[PDB]
C-alpha cells in the first residue's frame, strides 16, 4: 500500500497515479503528522539540466514558507529513488476537484458571477507572490494549473515551482495544441506583467470556452502573431464588453502598456 516516504516519516506515497506530464508523475500520498492526503509529485531528474535542479531546490526552500488562501500549499521536497529512476519529489496540497482547465471542459460555459469571483481570486493571489520580498512572478499560469476547492469552492493557484521548467526560449516539437506566451517570456526578458498577461490569456479562455489561438497549427505561427500584435481569433467572441476590455489592456503586446494588478482589482467589475 505505501510504496515510498520521505526520509523523516511524514510523507507516503501509495501507487495511485494521479497525474503526468513531460517530466512529471503525481500520486496520491499521506501526510502522516496531520492524517491528510498529499500531492507526490515525482520530477524526472535526469531531464533536468543542472541549472534548473539547482533552481528547483531554491525555489522550493521559499516555497515552503508561502501561505495565502489562493495559493496551494507546498509542503517539502527531496531527490529519492525507486529501481532506475532518481527523482525529485515536491508534496503538495492535494487538489480534488479539477482545474480551471477540467471545469470549462466539462460544463461547457463558466458563469459570470463565477468568472468574476475566480478571477478575483486569481489575482489575490499573485498581488500575494508579486508583493513577497523578493516578488514571485509565476510565469507559467493557465486554467490547468489554477485549481478549485470545490466545484463552488475557491480557488488556488498551483505549480509555482514547476514554472522553472517552462522552458520558454527552448525549441520544441510540434505534436499537441501549439501554445503561447508573453511577446518578452520567449527570450526569457520576464517582470510581473507576464503574469498579467496570462492571467488576461485565462479569463479569456473561461469566457469563451476555448484555448487561445486554435485557428494556428504550430508554436512558430503563434510565435508569429504574439510577437506582431494579432489577437486570437477567440477574442472576437467575448459577448460582455466589460470582460473583453479587462482582457484587451491585460493582453498588450507590450508589457509597459498593460494594466497592474492594483489596478486589476480596482476596477469596478471587481467590486
Amino acid at each position: 500500500k505505501a510504496v515510498g516516504m520521505s526520509n523523516d516519516g511524514r510523507f507516503l506515497k501509495f501507487d495511485i497515479e494521479i497525474g503526468r506530464g513531460s517530466f512529471k508523475t503525481v500520486y496520491k500520498g499521506l501526510d502522516t503528522e496531520t492524517t491528510v492526503e498529499v500531492a507526490w509529485c515525482e520530477l524526472q531528474d535526469r531531464k533536468l539540466t543542472k541549472s534548473e535542479r539547482q533552481r528547483f531546490k531554491e525555489e522550493a526552500e521559499m516555497l515552503k514558507g508561502l501561505q495565502h488562501p489562493n495559493i496551494v500549499r507546498f509542503y517539502d521536497s527531496w531527490e529519492s529513488t525507486v529501481k532506475g529512476k532518481k527523482c525529485i519529489v515536491l508534496v503538495t496540497e492535494l487538489m480534488t476537484s479539477g482545474t480551471l482547465k477540467t471545469y470549462l471542459k466539462r460544463f461547457k460555459v463558466m458563469k459570470i458571477k463565477v468568472l468574476r469571483s475566480w478571477c478575483r481570486q486569481i489575482l489575490k493571489g499573485l498581488q500575494f507572490l508579486h508583493t513577497r520580498t523578493p516578488p514571485i512572478i509565476h510565469r507559467d499560469l493557465k486554467c490547468d494549473n489554477i485549481f478549485i476547492t470545490g466545484p463552488t469552492g475557491s480557488v488556488k493557484i498551483g505549480d509555482l515551482g514547476l514554472a522553472t521548467l517552462k522552458r520558454a526560449s527552448f525549441a520544441k516539437s510540434v505534436i499537441g495544441t501549439p501554445e503561447f506566451m508573453a511577446p518578452e517570456m520567449y527570450e526569457e526578458k520576464y517582470d510581473e506583467s507576464v503574469d498579467v498577461y496570462a492571467f488576461g490569456m485565462c479569463m479569456l479562455e473561461m469566457a469563451t470556452s476555448e484555448y487561445p489561438y486554435s485557428e494556428c497549427q504550430n508554436a512558430a505561427q503563434i510565435y508569429r502573431r504574439v510577437t506582431s500584435g494579432v489577437k486570437p481569433a477567440s477574442f472576437d467572441k467575448v459577448a460582455i464588453p466589460e470582460v473583453k476590455e479587462i482582457i484587451e489592456g491585460c493582453i498588450r503586446q507590450n508589457k509597459d502598456e498593460r494594466y497592474s494588478i492594483k489596478d486589476l482589482l480596482n476596477h469596478a467589475f471587481f467590486q
